[PDB]
Order: C-alpha cells, then structure tokens, then sequence
DNA sequence: AAAAAAAAAAAAAAAAAAAAAAAAAAAAAAAAAAAAAAAAAAAAAAAAA
C-alpha cells in the first residue's frame, strides 16, 4: 500500500528537478559576462 | 392566697460583604546608539611646451 507514498515522492522529485533547470536558468542568467575586477597599480604595490 | 408551669421576649455568637492599601504588569512614551547612505583629497596615467 505504499503506491501512494512513492509514486508522491516521484512526483514531487519530478515537479522538483523542474526547479534544479530554473536554477540552472538563474545561473545563466546570472552567468558573468565579466571578470575579477581589476587592480588600481597601487594595489599592485600594496599585495603583489 | 400562693406555687408552678407555660408563653412572648433581648443579648451574644457566627458568617459574609464593601472600603482600602500595596505590589506587580501592560503600555506608552522622549532620548540615544548603531548601521546605512550620499558626497569628497592625495595618488596615478597619457599626450605634448
């Protein structure tokens, strides 16, 4: 009698890997288009 | 004519309620601190008197 209970739990895993492919939307979205933020050639003095 | 018995009475005792007093709690302030946000002074880079 636990057809209910597992098929449940696929259901909410497949509603669910729905929302790991909107994160990895969020990520693109949110994937760069840019880099580190550069140095000022005084920071250069200072760290390296 | 008098005694005893019987009946209609005040004083004391018991219980509850309303006045007041102290402490505690909810609240409702005017004042300060911390964090956040909007500008500013020495150093650095490139083309040119």
């Amino acid at each position: 009698k636990r057809e209910q209970t597992i098929e449940n739990l696929y259901q909410l895993a497949q509603l669910t890997q729905q929302v790991q492919a909107d994160r990895i939307e969020i990520v693109l979205e949110e994937r760069r288009d840019e880099h580190f933020p550069p140095m000022s050639k005084a920071l250069m003095e200072t760290r390296s």
